[PDB]
């Protein structure tokens, strides 16, 4: 109906999920932990075994999982920018601030 | 639906496990003073002999939990702090905070 | 062919779903009991040890599917509930009452 | 086909497998006395002394197998009664009643 | 290309199935022996005790299934006749029967 | 490829294995044998006393070994019978004639 | 590009693989020796007695293998055969000859 | 890479096996010196007949890991034998061959 | 717009593809060292088994498509080359060239 | 969004890998050492002996993870030559250098 009412539902829909992406984060944090009571309590030897490996696939998969983000936002706002080139046009809207802002700013901002 | 719902119950999850966390570290010395009194109290010399052996692996297990929990906090910190590098990104987390917040603050404030 | 044929159906079928999810909940806890007793006669203690360990297992999923059923009934509720704003619509469901008597409604009136 | 059809087969199941379960705990109270006669009637002394130890082994394996079960029952029911709230759903199913009918009821009504 | 020739197959596969089906039912038999000797001949205790447990495995394992099968069959047969109903339609295939010699009539002829 | 092929390796792998259980049967009494005379020839006390011990323990581990096997066949059998109730079905098997035949039967017609 | 060039790379591989199936058999043989130098040389008896066990299993699990193999193949042989029935089409492929060379004739020309 | 290799490969890890297979029956023979010259030495009387037990533990355990392992091996080679049957396939391999040259050949050859 | 401009964005398009593809295969590579490691540290036998397997799965699989990758590139170049003939058409193309320069040549000038 | 970026990023990942990999060998000798210590100092002779046979499960599964890890490179690398093959194109990619730099390169150079 009006531009600044998608403006809007686009910003909160944004905020909204880089906050729960930051949540996310922050619990596989607390399932790394959960993991590391179970190989602490854990009685036999094998089922410690096998905590400190299924903790070591969950930090394994958590980091390639930001290396898959940060390394997507960033080839796609580099893709655009150089095919700004080949036709003269300008694109300057400084990917590293939008690489920082979409990816680690919710992030930081979190005690646990 | 709301953003510091969400927050709330992760940090009241979060708080839970690392109390139960440091209740399972000294239960584990529980357990150790529990093989203490067997190897005491066992009437054969091959029980005490095999209490101090099991004496032994149990405190050889926690130090190797331990050691696994806290360089995989440790690795997974310094991994998004090293790949926020290489893209120009800025990760200021201060990885000795969490790794001490997560790991020896609940354990220390316990006394048995 | 008409509309209370279509009204009756679908009530026969949600009362018969909400009865058979409260029957699977209360078999996920004879099988909790199963665990119980096979932890209770299993000879070795290894076998008692793993029965020890996949009753928690048990314990662990049927408490994170509750969850999960509960929060996504609440979350389609409130969502339609939040989408009925930016758009002047009123919705008056009282999504407490659904979130009741779909989850926990069938459940409560059972005795074993 | 039908409710009372699955419901029936449930509480046959039940009352089958606490009966079970409690023929079971009694079972666990006489391998304790074979072991009494074991060590009573063992010629050699070391014989005697590994029956002794063995008797200490099954009665803190069966105080452990009874704790971990009421534990896992008493945190199943609480921790749906807690998830019933930050929702506003109530839980009304007096976990004392279903722990004490589950676990300590079968086992009373027995005479050896 | 004919009728009759579409149910030859289908009947002979049918009989070929609930054939080697029987077969099933009597090797699940003859592995419950082979543990049945494994338990008897194998020299450590903890073997024995292994065997014993996989045995009781293999019993719970076999009546699960034939449990899910008949269930299935029965629900399926029911359910077809049920939604005969609600339109007037008229299902006379007497479920009893096809239950009875699908499952247990070629069990039932068969000397080991 | 043939039912009757896929029937006579049944029955012969069934009759092999019937007769080499009662082979272990008969072996698990000549081991007994060979405990008596460690025990009637063995120089010291000590070893003779460690001797009637593990006669005893061999001796109590076969009698346990075929009361889980006779169990468990009655339990599967009669498990099966039952479960043709509840659905109407018709389970006319004499599960006294089978087992028999799988436990007893292979066993009395030796001599040593 | 042309039929002889897939002859030939099927051929081939074909080849590879049997040869690689009878090396396979062989090394199964020899850690069955490595088991047998293992309970031959193991200090304790309850090792020698885990070696036993697994020597059984590694003979027992190669036995059963085999027969699968053996199994599959004349079941596929046998069945594309008897489907050439029920439509008059001739399969004249003597399956015994492919039983026999894709199973037993890389294996017999071999020694140890 | 190449057949030859492996075929290599396997010929060389077999033939050292056999070797120190040998190597460990003789080594037992020298173990059975070694009781014997601790029987001959022992000063007090209880040493020397404890000596003489663990001699005679020592031959019969020597000589039922020789019998599992000709046992294994005869087995497995007459049940692939029996297994070429039922199908037609010819298995010509002169078990008597192999289980010599696996078995005895290594030991024969060799003076201590 | 204009050719030359076509045929550099094509050229470049292709060079960063065939050199993505090189690190993408020296990237399976270093995958492959990545489960070396995991089953050369991974404490439990179980998984260092399982490393293994997978470490089989990498492999089988990267040689399977570098197969089809080739396999595919001659079949085009090969079926357009026999498709100009039936016409009288000169394909003169040298397919070895083209599918050298797109397969191996980007692989073989990298060093790790 | 650049070719050396991703060169750089390969290179170092590949560098730490077998870093890592060679601290790993030389973790699992300072394991040996330590099982080494534990059968010189365990009370019980049957806790030393437990401790040899876990250090000579130790050294046997460390060798045979690097004899895989050397096999799959090798079988790899000549697997892609070979396959260079057939089709006519050249891969002169020297699989020695590969094989030793991969492998035995990083290890060599560590001083314990």
């Amino acid at each position: 109906t009006s531009v600044e009412f998608w403006q809007n539902i686009a910003s909160g829909v944004g905020k909204w999920l880089r906050a729960i992406f930051a949540i996310a984060f922050w619990s596989s944090l607390i399932l790394l932990t959960f993991y590391a009571i179970m190989t602490q309590v854990a009685p036999s030897k094998v089922f410690r075994l096998g905590a400190l490996v299924d903790l070591i696939e969950s930090v394994k998969t958590v980091l390639l999982g930001i290396f898959v983000f940060t390394a997507s936002v960033t080839g796609i706002i580099a893709g655009v920018a150089a095919i700004a080139n080949a036709f003269g046009a300008s694109f300057a809207v400084s990917p590293i601030d939008v690489v920082n802002a979409l990816i680690f700013q919710p992030i930081v901002d979190m005690v646990k």
